[PDB]
């Protein structure tokens, strides 16, 4: 369980570093700095306006932005689910 | 588990082929080509603006568009859940 | 499992009948007829624009519309989850 | 199971008291009174327009509003899930 939580944090920071680099200059309110990026990627992970609100406006400038977000969503919005189930199963003793 | 992942892919491509045909000419930014369609159907599967953003504007032109999306959502947003649980159970 | 699916259908139709009556005259594009209502309540069950898109505009005219939707969300967005888990557990033999 | 449901209610009312205090004067339609706050925090817990609709407009006035909502979302959108699974397991 602790190994899963460590994997997600390392993945979250690297993704937020990557996103700052890629879309910070063109979408500064969303990826302008690591802090803005970590907040956006959490919102993207929770799926709130991920497409209409974020990815569609982003993809308009970066046609292939989906190569980052779609797998990023597939990984985190699976790992979080796996982690949360992991705590629940471990709780029974 | 591998059988489930294969079923979802085949279903996803056929649905995206179908949607391109049905709503590509009237909603090209959303279903204009297979690529645009696969991206939209993933967004529809995650449920982001599926109604207000997609299905409601679509249904305005195609009154019965719900006959495609509602079952499509019912299938994928069940199979993905079944697949993800399938990996978790198999891991132990 | 079959008993759960029957309970949800009966609940869905009665809720959609109730909603047509309550908010059909003031919000016809959303609850104007049983068909429009069943489509809206599914969208509300999936949680797409349930508040900003539906309940907030509705509550503006019917201040207590939350007494219908909040429990309706609590019931269906629990029963569907319980039904889907029910099929998964029953599949193993 | 009953202990979990009690923990969530106590957490929900305290969070809604806190939010009324913090953002009621600047965002009254959203946190103007405990009732408005409890309705908003449920909508935030379901994740409907939590960022674009609520937290982003809020953070514009309170730059650190994320210190409240992100953990609030992390707690409730875990406890509800844990509670719902708890009823399902106890049913057998
Ligand atoms: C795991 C998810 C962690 C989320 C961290 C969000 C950090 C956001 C942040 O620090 N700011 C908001 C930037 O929009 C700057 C406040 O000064
Ligand atoms: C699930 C698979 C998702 C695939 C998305 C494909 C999107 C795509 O290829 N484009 C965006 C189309 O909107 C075209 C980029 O050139
Ligand atoms: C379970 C969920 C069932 C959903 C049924 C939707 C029915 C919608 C419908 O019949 N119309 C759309 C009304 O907007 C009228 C098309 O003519
Ligand atoms: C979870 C509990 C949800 C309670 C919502 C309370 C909403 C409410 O009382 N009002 C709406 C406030 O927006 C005031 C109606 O008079
Ligand atoms: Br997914
Ligand atoms: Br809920
Ligand atoms: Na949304
Ligand atoms: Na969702
Ligand atoms: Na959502
Ligand atoms: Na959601
Ligand atoms: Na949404």
């Amino acid at each position: 369980v602790g190994s899963v939580a460590a994997l997600l944090t390392v993945v979250f920071y690297i993704a937020a570093v990557m996103a700052t680099n890629l879309y910070g200059a063109t979408f500064p309110e969303w990826f302008g700095d690591l802090s803005k990026s970590l907040y956006t990627l959490f919102q993207v992970m929770t799926l709130e306006s991920w497409s209409m609100g974020i990815v569609r406006p982003v993809m308009n400038v970066h046609p292939n932005a989906w190569v980052f977000f779609i797998p990023f969503i597939m990984l985190t919005t699976f790992t979080v689910l796996n982690l949360f189930i992991g705590i629940i199963v471990d709780a029974m003793a």
